[PDB]
């Protein structure tokens, strides 16, 4: 006999892609998972850091702690997540463990593979040299030919082969906790670091992109960025419905106007993007 509610099998995805099982009552807030993979991890800077799993409309979502599981995955045979980044700050060299660094490396890495942070052919195969330092360590072309034929850091990688080899010849000797701060450090000034996009239509009906970060709400035209909305200029952030509002310093030319409307393709994907913009606010202000 059993004196808790039978337990649902969650597969955690992590960073290095290994698979960690967790069972956990369906009725238990997100909460109590976040925190059994925190501790699975050790992993004390936390609370940059989340679950997120893939919708039925193929977009990730957060877990939220204060919601019960199983009303979020809604799969109690096969609930998958996998950890992530939720907060990229602006230095996150100067993160206060090597193990956090370690992390954000890794997530880094996929953001690479997944083409969501996108950069120029050298600065993609820089970046991808230093993993490999962190990862194999010292350059030998057949050791790195063979890794990068079972380890993939981005589709049609082959295309950079020679360019990676050559980058990566020139970090002898440097500790994997070295390169992990050269991941960061190259990593934080690509205009795409920590960017997901949220796609949308403004006043105008022109499509656009939207994302959040440290620095607020952001615009872009297809991959070019064409408005910062500054915390600092940001009164209210609101949603009804498909719209996403932004209460801004008015308009100087024209009757008074104070806030800014995007339609996003859905009320629970506006919804999500005020919720993520709402918690970086939270997170990077005040």
């Amino acid at each position: 006999s059993r004196m808790q509610e039978k337990h649902m099998r969650i597969r955690v995805k992590l960073l290095d892609s290994t698979v960690e099982l967790f069972d956990i009552e369906p009725k238990c807030d997100g909460q109590v998972l976040l925190t059994q993979v925190w501790k699975h991890l050790n992993l004390i800077e936390c609370d940059y850091f989340g679950l997120e799993f893939k919708n039925v409309q193929s977009y990730w979502i957060w877990l939220e702690p204060m919601k019960p599981i199983i009303r979020q995955v809604r799969k109690p045979k096969n609930a998958v997540l996998r950890l992530a980044v939720k907060f990229f700050p602006p230095d996150p060299g100067q993160l206060q463990e090597e193990y956090t660094r370690y992390l954000f490396a890794l997530q880094l890495k996929r953001d690479l593979l997944e083409e969501r942070l996108t950069c120029t052919a050298n600065t993609a195969a820089l970046l991808i040299s230093h993993l490999l330092q962190s990862e194999i360590g010292d350059y030998d072309e057949t050791l790195d030919r063979e890794h990068l034929k079972a380890n993939e850091y981005l589709p049609n990688q082959e295309k950079s082969l020679e360019k990676i080899l050559d980058f990566h010849q020139r970090h002898t000797g440097q500790t994997p906790a070295e390169s992990d701060f050269q991941v960061l450090e190259i990593a934080r000034k690509l205009e795409m670091y920590g960017i997901r996009f949220h796609m949308a239509s403004d006043r105008e009906g022109t499509k656009i992109n939207l994302a959040v970060s440290h620095m607020g709400v952001l615009v872009f035209q297809g991959t070019t960025k064409i408005n910062t909305f500054n915390w600092s200029k940001v009164r209210k952030l609101s949603f009804k419905r498909k719209r996403f509002l932004i209460k801004l310093h008015p308009e100087v030319h024209g009757p008074y106007q104070d806030t800014l409307e995007f339609l996003l393709g859905s009320r629970d994907e506006c919804k999500n993007f005020w919720k993520i913009c709402v918690e970086y606010h939270t997170f990077f202000r005040l």
